[PDB]
């Protein structure tokens, strides 16, 4: 297609405008005083959400200069969003301020190469200093805060997550699925997580997220490599009467079976999902087993007297939900065998004290560990599906955030951190005046998360601003009440891992933007 | 379709409109100073490149014409690119000025074809010249300093790039893949690699690691389907004797044999590897000898004459260590002496000359490099996609220029050994005054890529080109400081061949541009 | 002074270690600057010679040294006598700065259909 091409002011006036429109829909939800956007995802019902990534993600514009921008930018919300939870909107307000500053820079005629050196300079400094910053958050009540802060100031989700982490223990794994009825409720429930993902992004259904949820799935507990789906072809069969997917946990699948799945599951009659049978050898064939005690399955192969022709409904295993992503699998909750279940714990143990090798000792500890702690639900309460989908986003956020939170704790938040950090680096020069001004640039773009976090108050920004940096440590702005003060012991918790990670992302996308000098796309016509 | 046609000049300048703006989205990003161009691809986030002939290939011009003197131009740029991997940028350049001064001479009444003469003389006294001019680049230090220049002046990739090449010696092969972290890292797969592995897991010895590895190996290159134990028993009784692990490089992973000796592996009696033999045919017959030599041993087949009883311990191949993998196997330091080793590569460079299709032709530069040293692999840490494309691009393009300068040295960069020779060939002529005008051209040319380099950096072009005009040697003008000096001392190297590359092709696409009188397109609708 | 805006690039080479306050004056004084080379690049130009040469020469020379469109030759303006009144020189950056500082500042325009 014959391509429209645009050159220096013209290109960059077109970035910038399409950037703007993108972080403007983004940035308004920051913040306690942020405020929700409504998207009209095609299928159905409007989602409402605060989330910045679910916004940014949407947009999408005419001009397609205008877009190129706005889809560039995009980039930044989801790397944030697929580091951690939180920072997706703080990420993209930063990139938006690096880029309108460096901009008006490049204006001045400033080398943007040295430019974008000098903020790439600045980041660098930056992380460090926050890493140094950052106090470790351990204490239950912190861990707490953490929560509640990334909830938008909700109380419940914070305690839950909190007695949910004690409950399971801080590495043990948590899901959130939309509860029965307007309460939240916490439980820990039979069920398993193991690092293996969907053996196919074709497997990805439900959730736009990279994942899949399935309810009821069986499960399919065979240590061998399915060629074509005709080697069970009639479990395929039986399972259609089920009507109710079905989950291959096994050593390969072929592409001709992926195929065949493509051909037939939402092409016809139910969702397959496979994953790679966890571990390897001996223990993989272990794994299968300790999934089939968890699911009343059985493992099917041929040293079992097992054959993939034979599996009966009953050989399979049966979970009630599983959740599988890019990289690991969690069987929420398995039927399985209880008493059983605990006589394999036990059995186990033993092994820990006769396998009293080291790595023997390890993998074993592992093994009962995982099945020990189970896994925790937290069941989202809300009057409406609406609200479902809202407050389920808004607990995830937390989920996330209080895992990344107990990595490498908590900093300031509200935007001081990067603030503090701001004026530490105030010293800091390049090789160049070209490279000094880069560095000035990110340090000034690092003030924009706090003024805008006041400004959806619709408190007068700069007047914050300078009070908060005539201020020293700790000292900050809670914009939900509108006093100054420390805000740790006001719990206004940001795990440094979210900062950082929006920092760094932000700038590296930001710095190559400005550097452009020329576009290329289809003309629209 | 009914065609449109134009002559003289409504083509001419139709056309030249054409090259003038593919040629002007590509100039920008010349030299150090030079900034990067957006390129949509609709399906995804724009690409943000620097990469001169990445953006010649995007552009597509609505007009038809027009859209001729693009895809010519872009021509040259690709061809460029296919010789060497740098440079594309330069030829663009030069092409743009050729074909501006031609059209312009043709204004006056010259005789086209008497111009394209002189331009290729001229080009050709040129080539020589540079020839001449070029000193053979050898020490690790120059290395650094070409991939430092050709990576845009990334001092860290250039020293990285020469540490490689050094570790896997010159004839090494060297590759660039997506990293994960945000620090480039280095590893090299250790040994005599060739691309063939086990079919099987039950080969594996060490299941943690996923692969078969074996300590002081013999290795039994017996190139056939192997069919039994029978044939193995004496050179069993050896292998048993001597109490080391055996590599079964079959032809094909088959017969009883192998599953006695996986069985034997199970037992402990002797571990046993075994895959696939590389290639087919001859050229796979030559594989296993190279290994064999190389492991010394020979090839145990019947084919070349032994039955695999007759296998002495000098026909059975040894190594330190091998591993096998899924699709590959690698040979740690085979037993065979360095002098067999160089003298088998020998043969193999007179079996290279003896060579004539690239069925064999590829594959014995394979061969030859792999036994020269194991394969590099540099993982390319970006924080962002958009930088993981750019930096690879660039990582990627001092690559190729590394190898190109190793292979036929370098001339002082910045555009100066252009300058120096067009000075030296000022005295050139041709059999008539239209063949001058046409060598004047092709000399005056010379200078655009210098000016250009310059007027990125926003300097006066014609300024700085006449002082280095002034200028002897490799005296020049640094632009990423701003200061005239010594190029080479500098270290801005160019490396002759893209230099060398570059202006010959801008030279022949050029010159045949400037020779239109007619175009003729579809009309358009 | 040497008239053939020689005194202008003259006293712009002079100035150019003069800074501001911050990057918004910094670029405001450059801008001034840069002008100021503009009289003599655009005399050359109508010559058709190549400005950049020309302003690069007189700025690399001393004093009156200067381009002597009439002629081509360089030499001394004075020894020519091509002199510009100090006024005119004064007089023509003033006012012109004037229009300019009008002209950015300017925030609203009023006009008929
Ligand atoms: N009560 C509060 N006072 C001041 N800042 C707050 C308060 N509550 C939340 N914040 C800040 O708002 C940001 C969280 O809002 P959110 O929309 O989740 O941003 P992100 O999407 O980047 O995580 C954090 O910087 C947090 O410190
Ligand atoms: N520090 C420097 N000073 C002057 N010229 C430089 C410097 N570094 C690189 N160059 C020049 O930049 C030119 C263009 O390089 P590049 O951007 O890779 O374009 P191309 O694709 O033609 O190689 C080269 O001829 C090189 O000599
Ligand atoms: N021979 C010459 N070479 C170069 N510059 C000249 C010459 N003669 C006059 N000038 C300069 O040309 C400038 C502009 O000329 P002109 O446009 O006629 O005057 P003004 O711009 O004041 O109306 C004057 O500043 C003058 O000194
Ligand atoms: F704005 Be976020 F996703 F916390
Ligand atoms: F623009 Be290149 F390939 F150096
Ligand atoms: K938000
Ligand atoms: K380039
Ligand atoms: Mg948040
Ligand atoms: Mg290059």
């Amino acid at each position: 297609a014959a391509k429209d091409v645009k050159f220096g002011n013209d290109a960059r006036v077109k970035m910038l405008r399409g950037v703007n429109v993108l972080a403007d829909a983004v940035k308004v939800t920051l913040g306690p005083k942020g405020r929700n956007v409504v998207l009209d995802k095609s299928f159905g019902a409007p989602t409402i959400t605060k989330d910045g990534v679910s916004v940014a993600r949407e947009i999408e514009l005419e001009d397609k200069f205008e877009n190129m921008g706005a889809q560039m930018v995009k980039e930044v919300a989801s790397k944030a969003n697929d580091a951690a939870g939180d920072g997706t909107t703080t990420a993209t307000v930063l990139a938006q301020a690096i880029i309108t500053e460096g901009l008006k820079a490049v204006a001045a005629g400033m080398n943007p190469m040295d430019l974008k050196r000098g903020i790439d300079k600045a980041v660098t400094a930056a992380v460090e200093e926050l890493k140094a910053l950052s106090v470790p958050c351990s204490d239950s009540k912190a861990i707490a805060q953490v929560g509640t802060i990334s909830a938008n100031s909700d109380e419940t989700v914070g305690k839950l997550i909190a007695e949910a982490m004690d409950k399971v223990g801080k590495e043990g794994v948590i899901t959130v699925e939309d509860g029965t009825g307007l309460q939240d409720e916490l439980d820990v429930v039979e069920g398993m997580q193991f690092d293996r993902g969907y053996l196919s992004p074709y497997f990805i259904n439900k959730p736009e997220t990279g994942a899949v949820e399935l309810e009821s799935p069986f499960i399919l507990l065979a240590d061998k490599k399915i060629s074509n789906i005709r080697e069970m072809l009639p479990v395929l069969e039986a399972v259609a009467k089920a009507g109710k997917p079905l989950l291959i946990i096994a050593e390969d699948v072929e592409g001709e079976a992926l195929a065949t799945l493509v051909v037939n599951t939402m092409r016809g009659i139910v969702k397959v999902a496979a994953v790679k049978a966890p571990g390897f050898g001996d223990r993989r064939k272990a794994m299968l087993q300790d999934i089939a005690t968890l699911t009343g399955g059985t493992v099917i192969s041929e040293e079992i007297g097992m054959e993939l022709e034979k599996a009966t409904l009953e050989d399979l295993g049966q979970a009630k939900r599983v959740v599988i992503n890019k990289d690991t699998t969690t069987i929420i909750d398995g039927v399985g065998e209880e008493a059983a279940i605990q006589g394999r714990v036990a059995q186990i143990r033993q092994q820990i004290e006769e396998a009293t090798s080291d790595y023997d000792r390890e993998k074993l500890q592992e093994r009962v560990a995982k099945l020990a702690g189970g896994v925790a639900v937290i069941k989202v309460g809300a009057a409406t599906e609406v609200e479902m989908k809202e407050k389920k986003a808004r607990v995830e956020d937390a989920l996330h955030a209080t895992r990344a939170a107990v990595e490498e704790g908590v900093v300031a938040g509200g935007g001081v951190a990067l603030i503090r950090v701001a004026s530490k680096l105030a010293d800091l020069r390049g090789q160049n005046e070209d490279q000094n001004v880069g560095i000035k640039v990110a340090l000034r773009a690092m003030e924009a998360p706090l003024r805008q976090i006041v400004l959806n108050c619709g408190e007068e920004p700069s007047v914050v601003a300078n009070t908060v940096k005539g201020g020293d440590g700790n000292y900050g702005y809670n914009a939900a009440t509108e006093e100054y003060g420390n805000m740790i012991d006001m719990g206004i918790l940001d795990p440094t891992k979210v900062t950082r990670s929006a920092l760094q992302y932000a700038a590296s996308v930001a710095g190559l933007m400005i550097t452009t000098e020329c576009m290329v796309t289809d003309l629209p016509k």
